[PDB]
């Protein structure tokens, strides 16, 4: 079948690689140095001769690149079009002088130009490198993750109990914090016999101890509502919801409100409550929330949500909230 | 008659079996062994040469696929293309990835492609089998569907003779926990002298102790609120609609507020309480709804709803709620 | 006169006649013998060889078609077709196999098909058969209308004491439970030099104590609330408003708040707070209520409500509001 | 000046004859004979061979015309069709069976035709007839307009010196009850100083205390907020609004927050208390209202409005509501 | 550079006098005796050979226009015709029988046709004289302008004082009452070295104690918040707002919120408290104030505006109101 | 690298200086000695041969440019159409009399023309000098900046502090207070290791203690906005936003919402209050609040912002907020 597959996927296959090398090779050329580092979260450009990373440890390394003909203006903007192009858009000094795209691999991608930029010579790249590895519970607890709690040996049972029983929860943060890296180890209390449906914008999550699953991409035209909405259509047991961000907000309202099988997303928050109320927040910026109180969906959330795991910049749990 | 009635059917039979023929092979060629199955509630292909199957007693089953020319990719995909040419739909890797539909008999089906899914040869397809069978109220009795209850003898008497009286009653509970079987089993103590007109998606509810009935159906352009509309029209004595979902909601309402009889209903929602709420939402989603208080629409439900049953994960009733 | 009035009349006769006689042979080969049947208030097929028909004492009694030629797919195909062409509609298969109508004198159709209906074969009539008969109030009486009150002669006197006056009276309860029956015997208590104007969807209000009428109705194109409209520019004493159901309802509130005389209306509601919910509900639905409370409407009505007359399923009186 | 007035009126002139004379034979044909009737209020022809006309007695007396050729079929179409083009509009069995128009010296006028009648040879006219008698406010009191009140001497010394001084008055009732009329006498107070701008439909207020001012009336594409809007822009003392309907309820609320002198108005109104509730409901109707709150424009009418005369069935005051 | 600037504006220029000319001759042909009057605040004909003017002691003069041509239809329409085109309008007796312009130099006028006066021979219009003279604020004092006041010598110690410092003072009252006149000598106690800009639609504010100074006009395609926008980019001191009158409302909230330096305006308002409410009314009818709460604007205001000052119909301060 | 980045921007410069280098001739032409000033804030000429000149201390100096031929008609007009042109618009007397625009340099320009301006020969232009230079912290320390405070020390510690720990801080007042020199002076106290992202209409903040950041402006089709949302997928540690105006404000709202790290912007508003209710009401001119209540967002803002700091027009702090 794999021959007769190979003919199937032929003219598919051929038209990605037409529009993927130009840009496979122009991100090596540019980034390949940067983009083999290790431990790092984030890769900058300041249109400056210099690039900057930035390290788990929460560091920016500058590096210079004042000797590269790969940051030359012109080597610039054939990668900046290469991304364009990628994902049918264009870039320009016009109407499109602000860009989000990918790369190959998935990592997102941010390029700014003139005149938003301060000048003429002035290119602005930002790429997010995804969360590629797996720690095991275990580690975070040797890391002392939990030693700022006060009842640490009740949030380990409350965690480790709580999703093998399948209770929605939360975890937040502010970004690079540790959220996704967090939701990937507890992932080892599902039952193995759960089916699970995960909705990312970016492979992150990986399936050491479950066999019986389905990952869910969106992107262009695409929405998370959309994934989500399919998902509920793919008989699930687990919902693991790569993160929260606007109209998808409500979608996972009702899915609460169903009375629905153990949930597990991240979101950007600075603390439980903050999250109680950001949740209202993004609900409302969706259409068929129009008739509903602030103070209703609040109040529905803080009833559907049995625990929120929140973590500070220094990637340590300093609340650890259970209804 | 019948010969004159075979020529008046000719044109339209013609034109169905040139459509779902190629459906009904495709369908067998891949599925037919899984289709046989008893007791099962849903079959699904994850894309990597397993097929996953559901059964009652709430386990997942795989199945190795990996020696059938079935689930290669060109086969999978030309039954995929059968699917949405059946509901007049197309179905690529481009702007329609994401498929809803139905096999020759009704099953509901859902069909991802790549993007969507992780990788071009990955294609994902889900099937939900039907309530295709009908358990007399005395075998769920036998079964002790009331065992966790403290007046057991008492909601088994609200029950009986509660709809005998034709109070409008609603099962909730989750994805597969046996709703609909349970209000099939219930129509028993409808007396046999009223009219039941259901509103359903598939054919699922049987009629063996009622003469005077129709069934309406819903799908494609004809929605469920357009067959509770036409249904108010055809003077039902008891309306046994398959589900809420939607919109739906709304016109449910008002046909609580008219005074109207014995309405049976089925939702997904975690408890009493649950579904009240449940109701209010997705009741608001519906325009002339808009100069409508949550509150007003809450306590609405509230005073029409004659008795709640909610069913846990393990197929028993875990509350009974009585006005 | 009326030979010059014969030749004014001559095309729009002929064309209506050419419209019409097709429908009037199919009505009559089908439902003639049924049409002719004593106290009876709707006719139902279910596609199924036999035709039901419900008596006005709440049975159903079957008759078997399965030897007749007139239900037939053929006819019975041909006999919807004429319905709908009738009130210049369609009635298919595809984006039309729902519709509504009206036979030859007045009658309300609903009819369904395949692919709404269970199958094929199936097709699904129903006709509502209009208030034709005119019972004295004194009859109501006789057959014990108010047994079933504490001030059986508060209620008879305030009823015929009160419309004499001219109080906005409304009489609720389910389908068929005599609401339009009741309003008609009441009609004797309104003085004889009343000017009265009614508002019907079909013909089913005698006048058999007053001269000074006209009578309006709606259908197609000419809604309710434009016969209402017209109607207030038409100098009535009494408003007799057939049954209230949507839009017309807020229309409806504002002539009782200009302080207007006696009007006489039906609806479908449980009890009188019932009622005075359904009376705020239904009137949302329409634009100009927009910036108006709910509570503001319900409370308005019962300030503007002089008296209301609920009926049960067994076409008596069992609560009689009065302010 | 005459002579060239008349060469500039040519035009216009022969254009309005042309249009207005088919319209002056017809109703002089068909009503003549009623229009010259003493103390009418209003001609009504149910299209049942007899022509009904209220007394201002509230009595109706039918008249026969069994044998007049003026009510043949033909004949009333020809008028009803002249009705119609005299104001640029149609009138016929289809899409245009209702009709709003004027005679030729603006008498209302409401048409209707079959399907909308009855039937067939059912045409339905109802004309209304005019204040065209000013009666002094020294006749009202001789009649007894105010005998059923507890401070007579006190209501009548309210009105005189009230608007004398310029305070805001309404006078509200049912249709025919004498509020123009009374309005009209009443003008007797307002200084003969004053200049007045009136707002009509039909030409009813006279002036005979005042030199100074002008009339405005609204019709056809002039709504009579259009009147309203260019009155505050001419300057005036004190401003008659002939009768409040829908929009310009809005638009006379801003009227009377800007301090404005002295206007009187007319309504349809129960009482006192259904006045302040009738006049924020239009309020509603109109978009700038929108963000404005029920209980903000009820109160908003309370501080502005100085006094209120409601007037019953028989032509008396029965309620005399002062601030 | 005056020979140079001329050929700058010979084009410009020769275009306004092909289109004002016509008018300033019809112009001084039927009003040049009423312009020259003295003390008169507006001009009135009432289509019926009587020219009333309206002195500033609040007395109507009557002049009889019967001999003269000027006032003869054609001279009339001429007129009107002049003034439509001036404003690139239009003026019949159809769609456009409503008319609102302005004269050669800036005063506006309103001019009514048939259908909408009362007949053929009538047209209407009315002029409004602007403010074109400045009295001292000595002036008023000396005419008793505060004696109706308790606290005298506190009012203009306030007023004095407070303008000075650049408190938000309001003026208000009726039309004609002197509210843009006494704002003009208050202008006396800002210091002169403040950066002036006014917003006005005709030319009435003089300054005599500021040389730097912008006017800003409104009308036709301009509105008055473009104006008042594009004051906020000139950097100003003080900001005379000539009137306040609906959207413009809004705008002028958000001016004093930002807390931005002393505002003087003119506004409709029958005393301190129907202000504060007038505010909040006009503010609601702009976009962006849906969202807001009314009791949240008449809050703002009440805490923005320093001082109001309200006129009689004599002519005098009657209410001084102080925060 | 340079020949090659030199031959890249050919065609962009090329474009540029054709547009622009007419703008600079011109600018220099008639305001070379003003922009040359020292210590000026704004340049207005009032259309009337003379330039007012505003200086940092508050005080305006006249100049006369009576016998220059830059401020001939003629030289102003080509200097308004080459500020149009250079932003791609036009002004003209008709549709287009007032511009919105920008020198070469970016400091902003509002040009008006006739009819807007009181006559013909007048053009008014007002340009805004950016805050162009740094001055330390200290400095506003010896100036005595936080005099007027009972708690000095307190505050100028909090501020140090706070800021050095990331806190969300806001700099309010009026124009030209001096709120974008204090925070850039404030900058001193940020973390040299913090990437800061700026976002800018005019190039104001300077960067002397930071090396990485980018700076984003906005105008023409870049909406504030647009740079904001760029912003957070650019991963910074700070954000400085220039200033907040309309739409904006929400979109702050959810970024301090998300928990970010210290946020640095100004605002103009009266007092620490204001500010909390001016947040609220921008923040409601952006749809994606219309389901917020203005209570709710009043509070978000207090309980998120951690300090306010408002600057009078003397250049000094009166009132230091701290949460
Ligand atoms: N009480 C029961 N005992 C054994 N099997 C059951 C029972 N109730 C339901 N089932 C089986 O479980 C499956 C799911 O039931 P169904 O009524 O369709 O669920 P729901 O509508 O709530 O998703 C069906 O195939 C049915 O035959
Ligand atoms: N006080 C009165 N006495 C006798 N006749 C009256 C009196 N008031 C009104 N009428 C007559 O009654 C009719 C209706 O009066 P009108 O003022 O037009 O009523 P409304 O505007 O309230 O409908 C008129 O023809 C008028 O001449
Ligand atoms: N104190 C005063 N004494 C005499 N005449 C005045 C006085 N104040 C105003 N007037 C005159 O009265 C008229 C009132 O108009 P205006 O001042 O513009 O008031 P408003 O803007 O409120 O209509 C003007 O023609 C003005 O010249
Ligand atoms: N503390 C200060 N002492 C002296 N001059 C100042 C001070 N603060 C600001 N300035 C000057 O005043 C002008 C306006 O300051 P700026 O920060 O741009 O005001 P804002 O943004 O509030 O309008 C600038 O030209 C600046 O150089």
């Amino acid at each position: 079948l794999s021959a007769e597959d190979k003919k199937f996927l032929e003219v598919e296959r051929a038209l990605k690689e037409a529009a993927l090398n130009p840009l496979r090779h122009a991100t090596e050329e540019l980034f390949g140095d940067f983009l083999k580092m290790e431990n790092i979260t984030e890769i900058c450009y300041n249109g400056n001769k210099v690039v900057w990373v930035l390290k788990n440890n929460g560091e920016w390394q500058p590096f210079d690149v004042r000797d590269r003909k790969a940051f030359s203006l012109s080597r610039l903007m054939h990668f900046a079009r290469c991304c364009a192009s990628f994902k049918k858009k264009t870039i320009d000094n016009y109407e499109n002088p602000i860009l989000s795209s990918n790369l190959a691999n998935g990592e997102r991608v941010q390029i700014v130009l003139s005149p938003v930029t301060v000048n003429d010579e002035t290119i602005s790249i930002s790429i997010r490198i995804p969360s590629k590895t797996t720690y095991p519970h275990s580690f975070f607890e040797e890391q002392g993750f939990y030693n700022l709690l006060d009842n640490k040996e009740q949030a380990i049972s409350a965690i480790k109990d709580g999703i093998a029983i399948g209770k929605n929860v939360i975890v937040c943060g502010g970004t690079g914090s540790g959220k996704t890296t967090y939701i990937k180890s507890i992932m080892e209390f599902i039952p193995k016999e759960e089916r699970i449906i995960s909705i990312e914008d970016t492979e992150e999550i990986v399936f050491k101890h479950h066999k019986n699953y389905t990952q869910l991409f969106f992107g262009g035209n695409i929405t998370s509502a959309d994934c989500l909405k399919s998902c509920l259509r793919m008989r699930p047991d687990r919902i693991i919801l790569g993160e929260l961000r606007s109209s998808e907000a409500y979608d996972f309202y009702n899915v609460l409100c169903s009375g629905h099988k153990g949930t597990l997303t991240t979101l950007h928050a600075g603390s439980s409550e903050e999250a109680f109320i950001r949740l209202a927040n993004m609900s409302s910026s969706n259409s068929a929330a129009r008739n509903i109180k602030f103070e209703s969906l609040i109040e529905g959330f803080k009833d559907l949500i049995d625990m929120i795991v929140h973590i500070n910049h220094h990637k340590q749990c300093d609340e650890f909230y259970i209804k």
